[PDB]
């Protein structure tokens, strides 16, 4: 099959809340990645998708080091 609208498999906004949910949850399972998934739009897949991505480009950004 092919894609409904096109997108980068999220929106401007949804991407909003995968990294706000990031902050309070660094390696979701499948009932967190659900979680956040069930008032965005989105599904399991696309979380889990994200957050492997999102560690990937963490590591070139240094968004978050441990002070201590």
């Amino acid at each position: 099959g092919s894609q409904r609208r096109q997108r980068t498999h999220f929106t401007s906004q949804q991407l909003q809340e995968l990294e706000a949910t990031f902050q309070r949850n660094h390696y979701p399972d499948m009932s967190t990645r659900e979680e956040i998934a069930v008032w965005t739009n989105l599904t399991e897949a696309r979380v889990r998708v994200w957050f492997k991505n999102r560690r990937a480009k963490w590591r070139k950004r240094e968004e978050f080091i441990v002070t201590d």
